[PDB]
């Protein structure tokens, strides 16, 4: 009868984000509807997409038809590279809201620091405005390097709540995580499960030690190192498997052994 409470990460702007969320990647609208429905059914309350994936309508349909209040779901999307700029971001966001069928997003991220610093600063200027207007609750970035974050913080005075980056046991991003911690930016891991290490002996051993799956061990390692994770499995069994990571803990030796995988 115990229900594990999904931890939230308190962000630098006072908002809280569920530490586990469900990643939608390059799937179709119909697929997004089914997957997001399945995730919300499995107990996920944090849904992550990006405008370039072309599935905002379907994500929005599953969310609005879930029987869960909009206020109880945390929804992230992301501004695509070709829409960077002040006015072009305001336009893109409007279009994304219309597609999603809601009047705010919890988190809006700049998808990449591409194609230039000037362009992303103008996008950031637009995010600041959307945040002032109360249409975006938290603003952040994705795939930003330490030099992009330095320029963003120096030039705007506004520090992103998080930077979503590729992060998994074979790509641990030690440097960026050190910068993030230094400047109160949360780390969010995309592709947190990495590369199919399902046959790695360290991870297999830890999975047995705890009677959990290798994916569950990887996701618990992320949770214990303070990462927000957005695993993106498409099969229901895996969607449910990735949710069940709050009923156990690793220990000290486990962490050392996973660190050695980078």
């Amino acid at each position: 009868s115990m229900i594990m409470t999904v931890p939230t990460v308190k962000l630098n702007d006072g908002n809280h984000i569920p530490q586990l969320g469900y990643g939608v990647w390059q799937i179709s609208n119909d697929e997004a509807v089914s997957a997001v429905s399945e995730a919300l059914k499995a107990g996920y309350r944090h849904i992550d997409t990006a405008t370039i994936y072309g599935n905002e309508e379907g994500v929005g349909k599953a969310i609005n038809g879930s029987g869960i209040a909009r206020a109880d779901i945390f929804l992230t999307t992301k501004l695509w590279n070709s829409d960077q700029g002040y006015e072009s971001t305001l336009k893109a966001f409007d279009t994304s809201l219309k597609k999603l069928g809601t009047d705010y997003v919890d988190l809006y991220l700049i998808h990449w620091p591409m194609p230039s610093k000037d362009l992303f600063m103008e996008t950031w200027r637009a995010f600041i405005k959307l945040k002032e207007e109360g249409r975006v609750k938290s603003i952040g970035v994705s795939n930003f390097r330490t030099a992009d974050l330095e320029r963003l913080i120096k030039e705007s005075g506004v520090t992103p709540v998080l930077n979503q980056i590729e992060l998994h046991p074979q790509f641990q991003q030690d440097e960026l995580r050190l910068f993030h911690g230094k400047h109160d930016i949360a780390t969010e891991a995309w592709s947190p499960l990495g590369q199919g290490l399902l046959e790695d002996p360290t991870l297999k051993s830890i999975a047995e030690k705890h009677a959990k799956s290798v994916a569950q061990i990887i996701l618990r390692w992320h949770i214990e190192t303070g990462n927000i994770v957005i695993p993106k499995s498409i099969t229901p069994a895996r969607i449910k498997e990735n949710f069940d990571i709050f009923d156990f803990t690793l220990n000290g030796t486990d962490h050392d052994a996973i660190t050695k995988l980078d």
